[PDB]
């Protein structure tokens, strides 16, 4: 028996009205898959919704246990397995989502085959195995058959083109998703659906567009009880906060370490986030990691030091900024930085450039300001802001 | 009128037959013979008639094919030929009357020669817009291949008269002259007016080495006086920047064949008064009497060659109570921006130039953000970003 099921046994026999209250919270209509799902082995209900729901709703601080058991325990061929395939993706769960994936891989149902491969090929972009390239050769290779998985294709894609720095795709990939043409699996197209809305939360960021970014981010979380898509709600939300108000976005990044006290990768994030956010204001930096060697944490041990004048600590992180290789988005704030340390106009234009050339017209406000204070000529700061990059 | 003269002039020297044949590209008088013994008989191509009208009477080539013409059946080939001869010629007397002629006939093919070549010109002389056009060209739904090339051709004419240049690149590409089998004239001079319109795109695109070259091929393609007119234009125009004597020398030449012409004779006149003030030099060209915005202009960049500002003023101010397009309001913030010495304007006259992706005269603003020691790496993302 999985644990999941010992558990709600021994918690049944000290409690009879979990059965009415489970059934509610599994919106099941009447205990009778509940009483199925209890005394026989392999019985699944009817839509993943059902158990994770109870789960969270019962047994939350051990969900990760409960559900690494229960996934990793159920037939691969089934319509469970592919929603827990789904389930294990949105929770960053990659250790239940990779022996999955190269079981469903393996097995005998075409449509989990397919699931299991478009996901390998999603995970091996993200851990740069393949090359975009490859992925989208891979992907036109598997002749996808399921709604589920040519909604997912693109998914990843549009994940690749955030992470990169290549953001000027992506409005137009992610209006080609039709999530209405699922109708098998209700858990994989109410999962999707909150992808969507957060990726489309990050679209708008990237256009300035912050009214609807935070719009977006909030349908994001009304939709969901992923942790994983509350977390970057919340960094979206408070991201787009950056420039106007400090304190609304500073307690948006508590309230998403508050939610993610357990994960050291969200505290890392959060953490980073507060960091960049108190560099823009120019305050004091508890934030700042010294112990790290990635561009994101050194360009904002430079941003610091330039913020307080010390130049000389500033050029020299500024130097080992440059022995290492840096996306667009990554140049454009090393371009930026550059021209705060050395007053050089031609610093920010350059920043400009790869600002233009990821499609960023977020951060592109940084240099922007800094020329504006060099008093550089209105018209022709006018101009930048509608000139576009090939 | 024609054939009166070819036997008058027959009567006097038979030798002429052998000569008109090979001139025509027969291969022997019969169809000649053929064309002269029976009234509305016609070539096959109209390429005959006209290479011969070309030998014996350049004296006389307009007002004898004006009668040619307008005595041809309407529904005939040789009559779809002449609507394109007579277009190539910018003779709107003859086809004005040949389009609303073969729209009313009953062929079907000489149909849609007729209403497309109506739209052009409707299109041309802002009879309707470039919206109403293009729906007009899709309602007739164009079946003959040498309509679809025209079909773009007269759009791209009206994006170069607009100074739209962003979407003729991709809009020329897609014509195809090897799908037009029928009409051998239409292919040959639409093969002239592809190079001619080349060299036009190549010229705001600053690719001027190949804008010259496509010039040269229209120059070799063609008997066509409007053709070489443009032809000279455009090489004048892109050495205007870089070689001032052989860009006079092209400009001359184009005056020395339109001296008859008054449209083209003013043309190479503004084309060289231009030149003349790109080089700061002592400008004979300019026309003080004019009131339209290309002579006005020459007249302020002038004055602000040689430093009569007051004059420059009074000129750019007329030049304010007129209206622009893109590209002429770009030209109208560059000289602002001379006159005030003022970098905004040089920006703002940048700003028109991107829309109308004029990468030619953008050099003009440019140049002087230069010398006021602007930034030269603003300078490149200027010169590389792009209009919408």
């Amino acid at each position: 028996m999985e644990l999941i099921r010992i558990a709600m046994k021994k918690d049944l026999e000290n409690d009879n009205s979990l059965m009415n209250k489970w059934a509610t919270v599994a919106g099941l209509k009447n205990p009778n898959p509940l009483y199925d799902f209890l005394n026989h082995d392999g019985k699944t209900f009817n839509e993943f919704s059902s158990i994770v729901n109870i789960v969270k709703s019962q047994y939350p601080d051990r969900e990760y246990e409960l559900m690494k058991d229960y996934c990793l325990n159920l037939d691969v061929k089934t319509k469970a397995a592919r929603s827990a395939l789904e389930y294990a993706d949105a929770n960053m769960f990659f250790e239940i989502e990779d022996v999955l994936i190269d079981s469903m891989i393996s097995c005998s149902n075409m449509k989990s085959k397919e699931y299991g491969k478009v996901y390998k090929i999603h995970r091996e972009l993200s851990n740069s195995v393949i090359t975009e390239f490859e992925a989208v050769k891979r992907l036109g290779k598997l002749n996808i058959k399921t709604p589920e998985m040519n909604s997912f294709s693109r998914l990843l894609l549009l994940y690749h083109y955030l992470s990169t720095g290549n953001f000027s795709p992506m409005a137009q990939l992610i209006k080609q998703i039709d999530l209405s043409e699922i109708s098998e699996n209700m858990y994989i197209r109410n999962t999707y659906q909150t992808r969507v809305h957060v990726l489309m939360s990050n679209i708008k960021l990237n256009e300035n567009s912050l009214e609807e970014c935070r719009e977006y981010s909030k349908k994001a979380l009304e939709s969901t009880n992923i942790l994983r898509f509350q977390v970057f709600s919340y960094l979206t939300i408070g991201n787009s906060l950056l420039f106007s108000n400090y304190e609304l976005a500073q307690e948006n990044f508590l309230k998403g370490l508050s939610i993610s006290v357990q994960n050291e990768n969200y505290n890392m994030i959060f953490q980073q986030a507060l960091c960049f956010l108190n560099n823009v204001w120019r305050k004091e930096n508890k934030w700042i990691n010294f112990e790290s060697d990635s561009i994101m944490d050194l360009q904002e041990q430079a941003h610091c030091f330039i913020n307080f004048n010390e130049n000389s600590k500033a050029k020299e992180v500024l130097d080992k900024l440059d022995l290492l290789v840096h996306n667009d988005n990554e140049l454009a704030m090393h371009y930026y930085l550059k021209g705060r340390l050395e007053q050089n106009k031609a610093c920010f234009y350059s920043s400009i450039e790869y600002f233009k050339k990821s499609n960023d017209k977020f951060l592109i406000r940084l240099p922007l300001l800094e020329l504006q204070k060099m008093g550089e000529n209105q018209k022709l700061l006018e101009l930048l802001l509608l000139l576009e990059y090939a």
